[PDB]
């Protein structure tokens, strides 16, 4: 089998992309923010504390012929930007683009924090990292794909994120039409439970190539791109007037400034980030003072490739024995 899903962004800046999930019988459709960096599937739901809900499509349970209580099974998770939620959960079937998994766990919220209530846009979570970091106990469940793999054509799936733009998640198939070029597969360790590779190094704008290993994860579910201090310093001193500013929490930038691209090695191969894919738009409304979408990892412990590195590539997530994955230029 396989699918194929169209992914939107939820707003101007590509905050984050959602894409439609049906849930149950009949059909409930929730969008999803599929997140390569997390474990489990979590929806709003008609358990969702009232005051919680603002805006947001939930699942009900009860008319879902298909519903399940996966009886004594709780949840709760918290994500590297401070934001949380917790549940129950229910199995049901689960679609995504035309592929159905019955007997998906689907973790219902009966709590959800501050930041999830406030984005209208995005009705739960569907994680694609690795199913040793799913947190439903007593008994851990299964991600969508690790549900699915066994019947998928090949055991992949693939992130084509947009720029300003829609793009696609494909299950369990390579659309050859999709990239430029070839692709470069590197390998992955899931010792943490991510999509953890690591790049070969960096170059900013039209400089040279700095060869330098840096370890980081793929994650669908992050915004912007996390490197070392050292990396994102030497991009941001390239930028007139760009500064690192502890009050915003980050560097920023007059957006009469031009940003130069990043590049970042996939082994022998390249990723070009053109800069406009860096630049996340006025602090506050009216400013001008902009957001830069290359930010430190010092203190997360990790390096992220978030949307802002993702986007700029066609991204294979290999589920093959021996994980691994493949980046090509589109």
């Amino acid at each position: 089998s396989t699918g194929s899903a169209t992914t939107t962004p939820i707003d101007s800046l590509d905050d984050a992309y959602i894409t439609p999930v049906q849930i149950g019988t009949p059909a409930q459709t929730l969008n999803l923010d599929f997140d390569t960096g997390s474990s489990d599937l979590w929806v709003f739901s008609s358990e969702t504390t009232a005051s919680e809900v603002d805006g947001q499509t939930i699942y009900t349970p009860s008319k879902s012929t298909t519903a399940k209580l996966l009886s004594g099974a709780t949840w709760s998770i918290s994500y590297g930007d401070g934001s949380s939620s917790s549940g129950d959960v229910y199995t049901d079937t689960v679609s995504v683009g035309g592929l159905t998994v019955t007997g998906q766990a689907v973790e219902s919220a009966k709590k959800v924090s501050s930041s999830f209530t406030e984005d209208s846009t995005i009705d739960g979570l569907l994680g694609l990292a690795f199913s040793t970091l799913n947190t439903v106990s007593p008994t851990q469940q299964k991600t969508f794909f690790d549900n699915a793999k066994a019947s998928l054509d090949s055991p992949v799936f693939t992130a084509d994120l947009g720029y300003h733009a829609p793009g696609t998640y494909n299950f369990g198939f390579i659309d050859t039409t999709a990239y430029t070029g070839s692709i470069t597969y590197t390998a992955v360790s899931t010792k943490q439970g991510f999509w953890e590779w690591t790049s070969t190094g960096y170059a900013v704008g039209s400089g040279t190539f700095k060869s330098t290993s840096i370890d980081g994860i793929a994650d669908t579910g992050t915004t912007l791109l996390y490197l070392p201090a050292t990396v994102v310093s030497a991009y941001w001193a390239q930028v007139s007037g760009a500064k690192s500013s502890s009050s915003v929490g980050g560097y920023v930038f007059p957006c009469s400034a031009t940003l130069p691209s990043f590049t970042f090695g996939v082994g022998s191969a390249r990723i070009v980030i053109p800069g406009d894919y860096i630049d996340f738009g006025p602090i506050s409304t009216g400013s001008s003072s902009c957001f830069g979408g290359i930010q430190s990892s010092a203190g997360i412990g990790i390096n992220i490739f978030g949307d802002v590195a993702l986007k700029a590539a066609f991204v294979v997530f290999n589920g093959a024995t021996t994980p691994t994955l493949g980046f090509a230029s589109k």
